[PDB]
DNA sequence: GGGAATGGCAGTATTCATCCACAATG
DNA sequence: CCATTGTGGATGAATACTGCCATTCC
């Protein structure tokens, strides 16, 4: 029950962080800030060391499957918005940070308990995450702006990036198969999955590792980016050294020691032979999905 | 003591992670 | 022919994000 790297949570927050604001009709209105972080059952251990660090949040049981984090207290909004100060968030997500901060200042001075400052508060929440409810829409209506100014940083450091990639990264064991042949080869593969909305924060990628490709895909008014590494000495020289430098969190941390083990054996090219090629299929069975 | 704040969850939509096919390349 | 590398395909659930009653407290 460690306590993480300011800069790794920060970078966990940009992947799955949330900030929000929430207002609903009582009988006036109730408004509610709130930071929440949920996650699998697995990384339940992520949530205690994130709590570990702030030292404020409850941790909760959602559904049977997920675990949340969730901040409330208005007091410790401040050990959050301090934190957030020092170390800034990078990604579209910083946004609705600094819309979470400003609804903060208005409840700090007990605004939002007259009905002017509800409708700051409204103004504010248009712009957050996914906007009004129709009850808002109902209660005040018109066209509210949803604009924000976009969000436009560089990556800060590695530490930044190993939370980050804890939360959006993957590490892949791919066997190819052929259509001639019957025997299967392996290939390593990296990679990370992101909105269009941060399509400038991951064609960096490409500049900061040195190496990769920026792929899209598209399904109606669906559409996610993939930074994507297979080649291998790219994968050994300039992938691996940055996160066995700099740690990775959660289960995701397991997934990468076992796709370490598996690039070493390629290394000594003993995955050309069959006990090699054997022990690889196993490795690749009891990771990622298969853990 | 009534409402404002916070706890304590369950719910919903989708943005992710993931396993995979198949073509291209030397 | 083999081994590596490239370009995404396609999926479904782990996320982001939200809704609301219960409890605290002042
Ligand atoms: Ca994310
Ligand atoms: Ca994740």
């Amino acid at each position: 029950r460690e306590s993480i790297n300011p800069w790794i949570l920060t970078g966990f927050a940009d992947a799955e962080g949330s900030f929000g604001l929430y207002i609903y009709n009582r009988n006036r209105y109730t408004t509610r800030l709130r930071f929440t972080i949920t996650l699998h059952n697995k990384d339940k251990s992520i949530l205690e060391n994130i709590q570990s660090t702030w030292k404020v949040g409850i941790i909760t049981n959602n559904g049977d499957n997920a675990v949340s984090l969730h901040v409330s207290r208005f007091e410790d909004l401040k050990v959050i918005i301090d934190h957030f100060e020092k170390y800034p968030l990078i990604t579209q997500k910083l946004g609705d940070y600094k819309l979470f901060k400003q609804a903060f200042s208005v409840m700090e001075n007990k605004e939002h308990l007259k009905e002017n400052g509800i409708k700051e508060l409204v103004r504010i929440k248009a712009k957050m995450n996914w906007g009004l409810t129709d009850e808002l829409k109902k209660a005040f209506p018109g066209n509210i702006s949803r604009e924000r100014p976009l969000i436009n940083k560089n990556i800060p450091n590695f530490k930044w990036l190993a939370g980050f990639t804890s939360g959006e990264g993957h590490f892949g064991v791919e066997l190819i198969k052929n259509s001639r042949n019957s025997r299967v080869h392996v290939r390593l593969r990296f990679e990370i999955a992101q909105h269009v909305r941060d399509k400038n924060l991951m064609n960096s990628l490409i500049t900061y590792l040195g190496c990769g490709y920026i792929y899209e895909q598209n399904y109606s008014e669906r559409s996610w980016l993939r930074f994507s590494v297979s080649k291998f000495s790219d994968i050994n020289d300039k992938i691996i050294p940055v996160f066995q430098e700099n740690t990775l969190i959660g289960v995701k941390l397991e997934d990468f020691e076992d796709w370490c083990k598996v690039a070493k054996l390629i290394e000594e090219k003993k995955h050309l032979t069959e006990s090699g090629l054997d022990e690889i299929k196993k490795i690749k069975l009891n990771m990622n999905k298969g853990r």
